[PDB]
């Protein structure tokens, strides 16, 4: 952490998120590489997302697990807000799959592992995640998978990746997190999103009656997983721990539980 913007330079600009910049960045004093996201306290304001960007920064503070990416300080200008974050070298999950059109087996049932181990990680701390997305997840520098958006949650855009209980206003719970898990493992085999449809409506429909159908070269294992991942009801949803000894999951991860 550092207490102002002089501390840094500022490198090339990694991406351009919705209320401000994220550049890589080098702490001077200690030669330290690190992210440096921008964020404009008018634009928090408009949205009112202040206070849930200030209450997710305290949750993630909290954080310490090698597939979740650190949050090492943050200060302000004021006008605008700096969050100091770890750097992942290797990009995003998104950009991945954009470039290897889909994965096999073994890549999507070692992500699926390292996101249920910090997701159990999580849940023993009572964090629970709002929807994951590829573009948010990173790669480290030993391509080892990093959750990355600071959506956490204490108390008990596109639709792509909620849950129906999310959509369809209805109380939601940790399960919510397997939910996500579900809609990856298929994206990562497949491509796209299991509800992908190119209106919202569309897509609102299609989450809420749990319809999607599979390619013919996904496997029983897979399907199989998927399948209890994407339950309407969250209570019937399988458990990280299940998750983690699923068969397809042990067969082909190459980490560990």
């Amino acid at each position: 952490r550092q207490w102002a913007l002089e501390d840094f330079e500022i490198g090339r600009p990694l991406g351009k998120g919705k209320f401000g910049n994220v550049y890589l960045a080098r702490e001077k004093q200690s030669k330290f590489i690190l992210a440096l996201k921008v964020l404009f306290k008018a634009q928090l304001e408009k949205a009112g997302v202040e206070h849930q960007l200030r209450r997710e920064v305290e949750i993630q503070s909290h954080l310490r697990h090698p597939n979740i990416l650190r949050l090492y300080g943050y200060f302000h200008d004021a006008t605008r807000v700096y969050l100091i974050l770890e750097y992942a070298p290797l990009g995003t999950v998104y950009r991945e799959l954009q470039k290897l059109s889909k994965f096999d087996e073994q890549r999507t049932a070692t992500y699926i592992t390292e996101l249920a181990n910090a997701l159990s990680y999580c849940h023993s701390k009572r964090v629970i995640h709002r929807d994951i997305k590829p573009e948010n997840l990173l790669l480290g520098s030993a391509g080892e998978l990093k959750i990355a958006d600071f959506g956490w949650s204490v108390h008990a855009g596109t639709l792509d990746y909620l849950p129906p209980e999310m959509i369809e206003g209805r109380m939601h719970d940790e399960k919510v997190d397997l939910w996500s898990l579900g809609v990856l493992c298929y994206e990562f085999l497949v491509g796209k999103p299991p509800f992908e449809a190119n209106t919202y409506q569309e897509t609102y429909k299609r989450i809420s009656r749990v319809e999607f159908t599979f390619p013919d070269f996904v496997t029983e294992g897979a399907r199989d997983l998927i399948s209890r991942l994407l339950k309407h009801n969250p209570s019937q949803r399988p458990m990280l721990r299940e998750v983690l000894e699923h068969p397809w999951i042990t067969a082909n991860s190459s980490k560990p539980s």
